[PDB]
């Protein structure tokens, strides 16, 4: 596979539905060794399991709140893999109140602030945890949605936070691209992981379809493999066309 | 002027060389009555004699860090102007260390807390306490900076917070046009007031910089009802540089 | 008005309901002296009318699909105008099978020459006709549309001329900055004068479409002296429709 | 590889530094059955024998000025591929006192017309000629630039023809989609195929070196798979991150 010879993290599994499976199911067929984390005891063995279905017993806890939590994980990777090739994450949240009605009147100081920190700057927070790990040709992964570029209703504060992640994958990139570290985002269109939202996005999508956890993971694999040797900084499109059609 | 009728709230004045110096000069040059906050208790002073000479003596205090004070300076406003027609947001910052060489190793989790929460939150925090103050018609105005679209060196954390803070501009637009209100921002090129300032004077298609008076004329333009058909628009007062390259 | 002193020549006056009718208003409401263009022998009687209804006797033939009739005009306009201060340029044509049914079917090469000639390259035309004649200080305008940007269902090959307008645009004012002159487009939102309007009131911010008065208004600033630290930006006069998804 | 099963044609090879020599070689290399195009009967012999070292021995004359000569290339090449799997244009061009000089100086009615006639318009008018050839699951990929989006000293009219070109992108895309076509571009970054241009890329680029034909090639390879299924309408940077960054 073109990622043989990779060794790649992979955040964000929490169920076969999950965008982060998808991509670590792409990556395996690839021929990825991966590693995984998970964010409390009660995801532990299941993901154990998805882990072991995809050649790893590499399954390390992680809560992207804490600093602490992220330097120890490293610190437990570091004992497999003293360097590796970069990694997946797939990792937001805002409080559920945050999400419904009204941006202006359902948007809080600490909601904002809960958004941004879980959704963006986590990115960057392992970036700096991980840096002197990284081998030459690594890559840095993300998932964004169209929410960072359009108001979107009931995506409110989601919205702001992705646009805070992907301004971190260009700064990201620009700042780790000289030591040989490519940065990208993908922005997924909508996946079952809303019914209207999906509804919507599959009548007037060119493909005429909703994108998949496996088109995903495809585009996925593609960026964190050195065929995307090219692209750095860049959030892909893998909406089907969604965001570049208007009136359809 | 242009702006005659509308009472319009102007913070981010600190001194005469403040983009919000020259929104309030070129506001109160095309008839609006004006309003100023002021952080804290070293620029009181500053605040209250720029204010008096543009007309003003609504001058208050406001921390966009906390709740209570946002609320407590709209409660003064509402004494005076129990209704007024938008508001001028000329606020960000990081702290110190954030601002310097690369950006991974500057960036922290408490250094983007507060370069969003002060740079971008306090945006729509201005907005959620005044919002059945503001009559139809109102506009409300952000300052923002090319850093929020391109990566650029130094910039590092405040460019999230743009991004944040454009994003921002693109909800409130779009939660508070139903009820009468835009909202717009200015990407204002750099302003010489340094090496940065030598590049875009050579580079951007009118050879020069801007000024803080081509900032307040494009302000004054987008608060008033003339920019009606505009909202949710970042509007790029970098004399073109943003759209040239290898120049 | 804040156009007051300025000399603007406007092409595309059709009928009231043109576009450039709502920016000549604006203008002329601003003090601007103008000048009008029209395209052939049936529009000449109506521009002529508008054109005295505005102050203005410069009422000139121009048909943009031609080198030397672009010539003429502009040696015609010397005469009264030796120097001048811009034009809006508000002109677009495509043959009518273009516009309807698949995109990939409907376009031919003919018409997609036409639609490019007659909508983009003719804003550069002019500009390269007049370059001498520009004072500093100058502006130029022309009107794009979110086709340029997005794949709207029948504006077919109108999508893409307006794309190589809004690279003309960046192009011209990146070419002609030195020299004083800025360069800008509008991107205005579809007015009502038809599926697509009902659409856009439901979901842009402002809910409502624009009007050719707000287009006019911001027309008018974006040639005045109040733009002067904007150049080669496309700016949205479509109410935040653009910035707006699944509304 | 993971073009197995699927057959492209290739415009635009006209020597072994060409983009689309390195498309058609990243094309081989994952499995695809190849044709190629030759502008002029200069080019032929050249052109044959390049097809040859890829698996195919499909070359025939194009030049894409003609409607006549488009059709009569896509009857020759239904002879052989009664269906096919998509296309790479990878052609442009304006007369050269286009491309030199203050661009409002420069241009003229003739150079736009002939710029965006070959460097845009011929893009749909290949799609418009193969349509009912293509399979389902097909894929166009055309070739941009930078010049699209910014003001470029000296690429002049050029960048009004790439603009063009990527709004044609989109409404390929829009058009061609619920009949399962993709449509994308690549907008690649400086590559030898004018001095000052490749060296000032290589100093501010993010990945601080200048794109090769075999990542572009790679992109392309992807673009034109199945793997990337979820991707339409796009212009993807493969440009090393220099669009992305300001001021390095
Ligand atoms: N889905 C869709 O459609 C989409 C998405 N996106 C994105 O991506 C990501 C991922 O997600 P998903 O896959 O989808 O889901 P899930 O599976 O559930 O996952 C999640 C995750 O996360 C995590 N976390 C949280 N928190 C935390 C964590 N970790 C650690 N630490 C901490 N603290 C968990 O565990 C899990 O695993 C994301 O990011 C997304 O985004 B979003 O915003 C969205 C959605 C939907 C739609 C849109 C958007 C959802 N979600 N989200 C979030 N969460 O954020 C993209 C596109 C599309
Ligand atoms: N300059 C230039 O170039 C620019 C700018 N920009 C923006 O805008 C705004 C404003 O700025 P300025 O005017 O310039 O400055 P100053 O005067 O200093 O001011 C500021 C203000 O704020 C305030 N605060 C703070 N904090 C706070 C406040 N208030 C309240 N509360 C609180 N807490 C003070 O007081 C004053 O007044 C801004 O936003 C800006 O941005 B930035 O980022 C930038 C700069 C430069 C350049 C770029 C950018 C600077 N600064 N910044 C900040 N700070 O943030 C835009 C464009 C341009
Ligand atoms: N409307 C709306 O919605 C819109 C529009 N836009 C644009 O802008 C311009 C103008 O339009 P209007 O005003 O609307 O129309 P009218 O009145 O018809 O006008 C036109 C003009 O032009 C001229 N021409 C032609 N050809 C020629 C000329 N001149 C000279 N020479 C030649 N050859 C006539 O005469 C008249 O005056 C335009 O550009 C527009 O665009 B489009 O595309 C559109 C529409 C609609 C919608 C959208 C778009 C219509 N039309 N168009 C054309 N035509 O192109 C913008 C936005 C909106
Ligand atoms: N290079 C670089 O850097 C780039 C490029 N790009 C693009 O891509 C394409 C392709 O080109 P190249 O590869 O580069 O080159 P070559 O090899 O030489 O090729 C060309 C081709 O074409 C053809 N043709 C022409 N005409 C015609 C034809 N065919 C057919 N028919 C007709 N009529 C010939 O044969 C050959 O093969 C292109 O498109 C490009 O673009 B551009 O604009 C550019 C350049 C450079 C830089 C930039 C841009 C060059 N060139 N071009 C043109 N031509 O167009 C992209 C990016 C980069």
């Amino acid at each position: 596979g073109f990622l043989s010879g990779k060794r790649i993290l992979v955040t964000g599994v929490a169920s076969k539905l999950s965008i982060a499976y998808g991509i670590a199911q792409a990556m395996h067929r690839e021929g990825a060794e991966l590693a995984f984390t998970y964010q409390n005891d009660k995801l532990k063995g299941r993901v154990e399991e998805f882990a072991a279905q995809l050649g790893s017993d590499i399954v390390l806890q992680c809560d992207v709140a804490e600093d602490a939590s992220i330097d120890t994980m490293f610190a437990e990777l570091g004992k497999v893999w003293p360097k590796f090739d970069g990694f997946v994450h797939s990792i937001g949240f805002a409080p559920g109140d945050q999400l419904d009605g009204d941006y202006v009147n359902a948007v809080t100081r600490e909601g904002f602030k809960i958004a941004h920190d879980i959704s963006s700057y986590s990115f960057v927070a392992m970036a700096k945890a991980c840096r002197s790990m990284l081998n030459p040709g690594s890559a840095l992964l993300t998932l964004s949605y169209l929410g960072a570029e359009r108001a979107i209703p009931n995506y409110n504060v989601m919205g702001l936070a992705k646009a805070s992640l992907e301004a971190n994958v260009r700064y990201m990139a620009n700042a780790m691209g000289p030591e040989g570290v490519r940065v990208n985002a993908i922005s997924a269109g909508p996946i079952r992981t809303f019914r209207k939202m999906l509804a919507h996005c599959e009548a007037v999508t060119p493909i005429r379809r909703t994108v998949t956890i496996e088109d995903v993971g495809n585009s996925a694999a593609f960026l964190c493999s050195d065929l995307s040797a090219g692209i750095s900084g860049e959030v892909v499109h893998v909406d089907g066309g969604f965001s570049i059609a208007a009136m359809n």
